[PDB]
């Protein structure tokens, strides 16, 4: 059978919150079967546990934030993207502060730390959410859609009227049958525009931000000196963001996501509509790895 996965070993990282600018210790630990991903604020008494689930999403301005009460865990999307892309079902994520560290602004540091520790298959059937019926949400020109698909595929289109964007670099489609999360998406860094970042800075937002954890784009160029990791890094990053947000379902998806200028807010509205639409999805398991439409790397 395809088995639930957790970590083989504890993983530890240090960094800074992109938005808060606070130093944060992150500790990933193994977790039992059917736990899901569960964030823990270890700086609080008592320690507050927030499942990484759609129902615990609060704020979706410039990040995906989980909330229990007024306890926040901010910027969960890049770490959850890493978790989803390596097929982790169960894990405790301990934070010493309200935000997940930004690291290099990608999921690469997280994928590397997790794969360093190794994955452990557990003696329970991995449960997948299969999309049975198309579900789409829209708000103005933004759109996000789940479509039935025998596999896991993510397509994303951005529309910036800007010298850096103008080309085929504005749409990408990744079929995880064909194409490695780790090699093609995981290293895609977050990005912002100089005028929007100056606005945020004026509001004492973006306190952890720099060219070391973000692609900074002005009116005409990428400001970062050392270049892009990918010709289409920007759209790849939005794909990374979508994978992380989608993982708030709590299970790997057998289905296709298509995003047009979608972000955390619309992704969350998509999850909420999917969840509500019980005819559009079913939970499945695979007795036999060989008949599954998804293959995950060896643990
Ligand atoms: C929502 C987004 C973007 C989210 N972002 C990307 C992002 C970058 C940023 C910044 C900054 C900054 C840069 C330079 C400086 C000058 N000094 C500062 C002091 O140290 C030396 C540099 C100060 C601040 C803030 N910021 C942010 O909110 C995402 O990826 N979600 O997961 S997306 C791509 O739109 O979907
Ligand atoms: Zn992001």
């Amino acid at each position: 059978m395809i088995k639930q996965r957790t970590l083989k070993n504890i993983i530890r990282a240090t960094g800074v919150g992109l938005h808060s600018g606070e130093k944060v210790y992150l500790t990933l630990k193994p977790a039992p079967v059917d736990t899901g991903i569960v964030f823990s604020r270890t700086d609080l008494d008592p320690v507050v546990e927030i499942p990484a689930r759609a129902e615990n999403v609060g704020e979706t301005t410039m990040s995906t934030t989980l909330v229990k009460g007024d306890v926040k865990v901010d910027t969960v999307e890049h770490l959850l993207s890493a978790m989803a892309g390596l097929g982790i079902d169960n894990a405790y994520v301990e934070l010493s502060a309200s935000e997940v560290p930004i690291m290099d602004g990608s999921a690469g540091p997280f994928v590397f730390l997790i794969q360093s520790a190794g994955l452990q298959e557990q003696e329970a059937a991995k449960k997948f959410i299969r999309i049975k019926r198309e579900v789409s949400v829209e708000e103005g020109d933004k759109r996000a859609v789940f479509v039935p698909f025998d596999g896991f595929k993510v397509s994303f289109e951005i529309d910036f009227d800007h010298p850096v964007f103008r080309g085929r670099t504005q749409q990408a489609s990744v079929d995880f049958s064909s194409t490695s999360f780790v090699k093609e998406v995981s290293r895609a860094r977050t990005f912002g525009f100089m005028r929007d970042i100056e606005y945020l800075r004026s509001q004492n937002l973006a306190l952890g931000g720099s060219v070391e954890n973000a692609i900074v784009v002005d009116e005409n160029r990428v400001l970062n000196e050392d270049g892009l990791r990918y010709e289409d890094e920007f759209v790849k990053h939005k794909i990374l963001d979508a994978i992380g947000d989608l993982y708030l379902l709590g299970n790997s998806l057998i289905g296709e996501f298509r995003g047009f200028k979608s972000g955390h807010a619309l992704n969350n509205q998509l999850l909420r509509t999917l969840i509500a639409d019980k005819d559009a999805w079913e939970v499945v398991t695979f007795e036999d790895a060989r008949t599954a439409p998804i293959s995950y790397m060896r643990p």
